């Protein structure tokens, strides 16, 4: 724009003027007595007349961004924004002196300023700081935008200045994650760090990001999951371990998806998937109560009840409820393919009984699960790391947590049998050769670890970003990431 | 080996025998009353005779790995290892019954077992569990190795079972990191997450790992630092932010280096590098006192004194002390190159005054800094993101922390001037074109962020793995990583 270029030229002139006046226009350190909220908590109780008597005791020092400005004469007003919010400042020439009032006149919207002064109230009752000393801490060379929908994601720093609701989401994200640590640390779980660069990327059904080590001439994959390294630590005897960190998945383009995202994975020796259900339900309920004050949370104008007991439903029973098809009584792959055609379930011809049952669930059931629901009993074909159910080997002791129509957690009784696990890994190569590009690879070192003996173990994975979305009432993953991935 | 293959065949026979006996040889969930240390804390005070009277009150349930075994008759002993340590078990046929004693006979070293029983002591005074119920929880198909130096790194799970000192290092690593969070959270710092996949990898002098997004046909770089995204949050008004996470550097091969490692980066608005010195010194001293009980720590048989005041030394004065060369009085690049030849300092012909001063420091001084030393005043040529010193523009307001002869932290008064920062970025392209492959790229979005106005800011980066090495008395980075990078 022509107007935008003229504003930036004026700001460059004003920068040079500050150099001519003999100050550092990008500032030195600045001591502060408090934030705007501390000033309001301590002084807003008192009236205009009471504050005049307390001027000897109300000396403060604040700093922040100039958001409003008025007064072309010898007295002027402005709103200064810091982390907590805004506070009005009052700058008189007869208070700050001639040299500092030239800096006040130079100052424009967006500049960082420091103010030392005393508290007072205007005739309208607005708590303000009467400046005794004014400091221009940083000259901004570019003005803020006033009144592009993608700018808040591409330039998050502008969103954090202009939108207070955005800042609250990220503060609550930090509290949610820290409350998860505190909960698990109090129960005896050890936080660990495992490699993000894997020789073989396993632990999930997803396409990896590939990279190259130059000095070694070696191919490395960014991790798609934290699973396989954490189960090695269970073989090593650590018993209770977890890890909160980034995973990377090279999947298709979507507003619902991000190439990198934060996961917690957790493993407890001598537990099963029912113990993990209890832990997941208790932990999420606890985090909601501590951060929000209630486990009944609003999501898109609807009350999601995490306080009351969460529903537990077998995937076969969920599909039967929705479609009338009872997959217990389906006896072959051909019968499943026939039923898939009848009920309009999009499938691939390579799919079997278990794959098709899952498509019934994903296409007809999944989205209806608004209240927190543990869907369990996932078929063996889609569950390569989960132990089989003893009473019915078609299904595994696995669950997925569904809230607001989407997956929030994945968990199972772990497969500690290295013979079966070798067999699962072999069957995933059959799928990979015939057109399933996001299938499990052959990790020989992992099988070797299981052969030394892994105890019976319960494992859990929670998508942290989706949990944060739920508890902050955010419609998209781009609202809970500070710098979400944007095209170009 | 032939013997190793025979052992594994015997274990497969024993696995099949357990299936024939009608148990699950890979186990179900197992409730425990405590760890071996809880049993010792509660019961080891009492004598053999006192424990017999308390058998009604001393029912316990434990589980762990079978590490020793003796007794071929109807009574046998074994040591069971859990997270805390080992406890002896005593299994009699007349206590557990015939069916469970067959499982005891089947059990071999490395198997996971569950024992429910009562406390007692042997004639030698060893606290033990007299088994009332024995459970074989997992059959191990491969025996542990007895009495290859790289096996502890390649197979960490074996090291954690056999070496108790290794387990303590990783528990203390977790405490060190959590104590850092607690310290910073109490001072008002916000923990955040920023992208690990960058469009342009900046924030340090290092070669990046390159990768490709398939669905978008876009090139992405794994982050070499956390710096540039965190300073955007300071522009956004968050004031106090930090991030503990992985960075990735595609550098040469070494035992001292790992391709991925953990960093904390921290940024405080309205602070300078002297405030960051105070913070770094206070924080590290605090973490040492809380985790170890003292800030005087042993490293390779030598007392490193973090309790007393840390030394502060200008890089020019450090070089003058070591070599006699005063770089304040060196007036040109040719004089610096001449002095470099005289004192045997390996340099490149493209290097200037500042580059050469640093080589003097790295080759003659660095390794001698055993006690904690803030080296400051780094020259502008090697400090592209640091603000210049006002009194002497040759040097920046930067420091590096040196302990036990190596770098532990990097910090500076941040360059919030977008005109100068553009100029630094332009001068790094001059170095990149003439043979400096680990130089800074041209981030236009970052410059645009600074133009909206960044306040005066102090920034800090600490290598977490090196800090953990110091405080755990570990000689190599591979000793403080659970799964360090190994060739092949
Ligand atoms: N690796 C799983 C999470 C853990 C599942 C239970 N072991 C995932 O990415 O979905
Ligand atoms: N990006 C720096 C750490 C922060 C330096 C101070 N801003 C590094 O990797 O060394």
């Amino acid at each position: 724009s022509e107007e935008m270029n003229d504003q930036m030229l004026v700001r460059r002139q004003k920068l040079q003027e500050l150099y001519d006046l003999g100050i550092d226009p990008f500032g030195s350190k600045f001591d502060r007595s408090g934030l705007s909220s501390d000033l309001k908590e301590e002084w807003d109780q008192y009236s205009k007349e009471e504050l005049v008597e307390k001027e000897a005791d109300s000396h403060v020092a604040i700093a922040g961004r100039l958001m409003t400005k008025r007064g072309k004469g010898k007295a002027g007003f402005a709103h200064v924004q810091d982390l907590a919010g805004q506070i009005q400042i009052y700058v008189r020439k007869d208070q700050v002196g001639d040299d500092e009032f030239d800096l006040w006149k130079n100052a424009d919207l967006g500049d960082i300023v420091g103010v030392e002064g005393v508290m007072f109230k205007t005739n309208t009752g607005e708590l303000s700081v009467k400046a005794k000393k004014f400091t221009l801490l940083t000259k901004s060379l570019r003005p803020l935008p006033d009144k592009d929908i993608e700018q808040r994601y591409r330039q998050r720093y502008l969103d954090l200045i202009t939108n207070e609701d955005s800042t609250r989401t990220f503060i609550n994200r930090s509290k949610i994650i820290q409350e998860m640590r505190n909960y698990l640390n109090n129960k005896g779980f050890l936080e660990v760090e495992t490699p993000m660069m894997h020789q073989i990327a396993g632990g999930a059904a997803a396409r990896p990001f590939v990279t190259h080590h130059n000095a070694l001439d070696a191919t490395l994959y960014m991790r798609i999951a934290i699973e396989l390294h954490l189960k090695r630590l269970i073989v090593g005897g650590l018993e209770k371990v977890y890890e909160i960190g980034r995973v990377f998945r090279n999947e298709g383009v979507s507003t619902r998806h991000n190439p990198e995202f934060t996961m917690i994975e957790l493993y407890e020796a001598y537990a099963d998937y029912h113990d993990i259900m209890d832990l997941t339900e208790s932990m999420v309920r606890h985090i909601a109560n501590e951060v929000l004050g209630s486990a009944k949370v609003q999501y898109n104008g609807e009350t999601i009840d995490l306080e009351s007991a969460w529903t537990r439903l077998h995937i076969v029973d969920a599909v039967k409820e929705a479609t009338g098809v009872d997959f217990y009584e389906v006896k072959s792959d051909e019968e499943a393919k026939a039923l898939a055609k009848e009920h309009g379930i999009e499938i691939k011809d390579t799919m079997k009984y278990g794959h098709i049952l899952n498509e019934f669930f994903e296409q007809k059931v999944e989205e209806t699960l608004i209240q927190p629901t543990f869907i369990y009993g996932h078929p063996t074909e889609i569950s390569p790391l989960a132990k089989k159910n003893p009473e019915d080997p078609r299904f595994t002791d696995r669950f997925e947590l569904f809230i607001v129509g989407r997956e929030h957690a994945n968990a199972f009784t772990e497969l500690n049998d290295p013979i079966d696990q070798k067999g699962r890994f072999e069957a995933q190569l059959v799928e990979k050769a015939q057109g399933n590009d996001e299938a499990h690879e052959m990790d020989e070192d992992y099988i070797e670890a299981l052969e030394y003996g892994m105890p019976p173990t319960g494992g859990l994975g929670i998508g942290i970003d989706r949990l944060v979305m739920l508890l902050t009432d955010s419609p998209s993953i781009r609202d809970v990431l500070l710098f979400p991935y944007m095209r170009q």
